[PDB]
């Protein structure tokens, strides 16, 4: 009966497949409407502190000394307000938010919306609005997971089913509304987010419904908008593909290395505030300010990244400038994330990738003039190549780019790259940056209950 | 230690995540090169029997009586040769091939490439080349799974890991090269194909490598080609979205109903050959011929579907003609699939969807002239809407369309439809057509070992 019994199960299971209680759906449908209706508010707000912080630089646009200082001041002030809410009211909403919600799907590091919501919301609203090199996924994904179980508790639903689900959708609807990438939002909650070592109980269809409602919300407000807009680029002939493997490899070897820095520098930053709820808040206002300053002198180095970059570059920067920008951001990016302020490195890793990808093309363009190349295609190929080597979630990367870049012509080179970026990132022993961070924020949670 | 032990595991697991033995990869890399190099050969061949079967209709293009008969004759002959190889040498390669490979991932209905390969290959090469309303995924996906374990056995690899994997990739690389849809190929092997009631042991990254190599093969041969080509259509403003829900609902209620027919008519077809390895082969040559005839008089009703349809329609058919075509194909489609000849209903369900979707638009166009609508967008919305309600695998449907239609502008309406197509397809109690077929081909395998 070992073999002949499985059948009696499957057949009862197959013909019973796709089980989703109408309440989990109608509910995920709500998590989406809110998680999304949240990001639109968050976003439009972070975009307002940038409008104001930029409005004060034309009021005093007479003398550079004052200007170059109010700049540093506004960002430093906001970064403060930020690191504060995090350090005092909920040290959980510091950093990204994915590695955390990602744990909550394994049932650990529970979710306390009652705090994290208004914290992460205003905290990040501070850091991002400051003009720091932080992406806005972290906040939305977390605020999302939270807006998730918040409604799980307000309507008190039972089972692991409705718990794991209503959370995941809040997260997908999160990432989705952060980039207006519904497809990328979903594929994320099932290649990354979700618990990876044992069957899950998340209902895809519930996630879907979430993602849509969230995406609809984004469309409702941000009418006729595209975060990144590059036209259509050249095509990528077969006799060119290999070049994208080479690039994938480079992203591969670099991917892990970057992790060591991002990961190992949130240490060489803990040895400057030691946990001091203020020395920390001051250190933050410091780098936060540094950004506001860079925001005026050489903006290529500050900013949430794509705020102009993937575009201004997928077309025309001097080889050197690229290199500068790359390194410049490599720092500022770590500096802001590693410190521990609200906001993720998802976005800024898109920028870095785009810049590094461009640079590669730059070179390939002049070495094989027999190919008639446009550096751009290499910028798009390597846009999510860093995600692929660092947080190691290619599919979500590939679809996410295609989602907001719209050049399916390059779908092949895009994979060829991102795929080799996960290989050379394994044979060099790297780790899913988002997990390696859970491990840390978990093993250092274990040796603290003794 | 209940709670505090899980941690000691995860942390050992997290930091150990992404385990893939270099041999499984290098191997999947081979399954892809072959599974793909197989479809290109299969395809180009099925396209040749259509060139020849069409070459004989210009040799005798004088008199309609002879013409209208050699037409029926060639198809009837080929369909014969087809149902034969299936009935005599391997009754496993009859029907699609997905419900079967889909079982092999649960470990049942084992795979015997030594037979099924040359059978499904030439068998379908017969049926499809005949011009029957059968898609070419079935054959490739199966021939793929088979080319899969074939190399698992030729190189004899161990574990459930390398078995489940090398199979799945052969399948993904299958679907992938069948539509030149790498992304759809992958998302399929993880929303459908794969065992759904317990953690799997398939290595995504292995699948990836397969899909690519397969897709590269397709590009290697079919240079500058697109199976379906519709330009860019109008955009889909917010004040229009709901219309696509309505459509999703309709696809929802219809989805299951169709299943009952496809499913319940492979019965009202068994009562005409009773298992007779010849009455069957004759019944086949019959409907197979019927197609060759329709292939000349009203082609909208025969053919693998998109062979002109999703295009000639995503633009201009009379409301009625659509209706005709819809019903006409509804039959011919079942008739060919249900009979039990090699070839799937994946493709033909795209056609039906496109026709039904068009029809919906047709109507919506003239009812809300306040919207400035193009029926087309509704054709694309509902292209994979049948897949969504019938085989109930939306994500694979949505990406598959976008993959070969290239209108991301409609990504929202595409989901809004396909999503509502799985809801109204649950609240009406339908089942994953691909599973319901495994159940059947499994429970009738159990009551045959007594």
């Amino acid at each position: 009966q070992a073999a002949r019994l499985r059948r009696r199960q499957l057949i009862r299971q197959l013909l019973e497949r796709d089980k989703t209680p109408l309440a989990i759906l109608f509910m995920a449908a709500v998590v989406g409407t809110l998680v999304g209706l949240a990001a639109v508010a968050f976003d439009k707000g972070v975009a307002w502190l940038q409008n104001q912080r930029m409005g004060a630089l034309v009021h005093t646009a007479d003398n550079y000394p004052l200007l170059l200082t109010v700049a540093f001041l506004c960002s430093a002030v906001l970064a403060m307000f930020g690191y504060f809410l995090v350090r005092k009211y909920a040290p959980e909403a510091g950093g990204s938010g994915i590695p955390e919600i990602e744990g909550a799907l394994e049932d650990q590091r529970p979710v306390r919306w009652w705090r994290v919501l208004p914290v992460k919301f205003f905290g990040g609203l501070g850091t991002l609005g400051g003009g720091m090199v932080l992406g806005r996924e972290g906040p939305t994904v977390q605020i999302g997971g939270n807006i998730g179980r918040m409604v799980l508790d307000i309507f008190r639903l039972k089972g692991d089913e409705a718990r794991h689900t209503l959370l995941a959708t809040g997260a997908a609807a999160g990432l989705a509304a952060a980039f207006n990438a519904p497809l990328a939002g979903i594929l994320f909650i099932i290649e990354e987010m979700r618990p990876q070592f044992r069957y899950t109980l998340i209902s895809i269809k519930a996630v879907f419904i979430g993602v849509i409602m969230s995406t609809i919300m984004y469309r409702i407000f941000n009418h006729e908008v595209a975060l990144i807009d590059v036209g259509k680029l050249s095509d990528a002939p077969l006799n060119t593909l290999w070049l994208y493997l080479i690039l994938g490899i480079i992203f591969g070897i670099f991917g892990p290395i970057f992790n060591k820095w991002v990961l190992g520098m949130q240490d060489l930053l803990h040895r400057v505030h030691g946990g001091n709820i203020t020395k920390w808040v001051l250190m933050g206002g410091a780098i936060g300010g540094l950004c506001g300053l860079l925001g005026f002198v050489a903006p290529a180095t500050s900013g949430g990244g794509f705020n102009l970059i993937p575009i201004a570059t997928a077309g025309n920067f001097s080889m050197g400038m690229l290199v500068f920008i790359f390194v410049a951001r490599v720092i500022t990016t770590l500096l802001c994330f590693s410190s521990g302020a609200p906001g993720g490195i998802f976005a800024p890793m898109l920028a870095l990738g785009t810049v590094l990808g461009t640079a590669f093309g730059m070179v390939a363009v002049e070495l094989f003039p027999q190919y008639h190349l446009e550096a751009g295609t290499f910028a798009i190929a390597g846009m999510g190549a860093l995600l692929a080597a660092s947080i190691r979630a290619p599919l979500t990367g590939i679809i996410l780019v295609l989602e907001m870049t719209d050049n399916y012509q390059l779908i092949l080179p895009m994979i060829i790259t991102g795929l080799g970026a996960t290989l050379l990132a394994q044979f060099t022993g790297g780790k899913p940056l988002y997990s390696a961070i859970l491990a840390r924020t978990l093993a250092k949670q274990e040796a603290e209950q003794l």
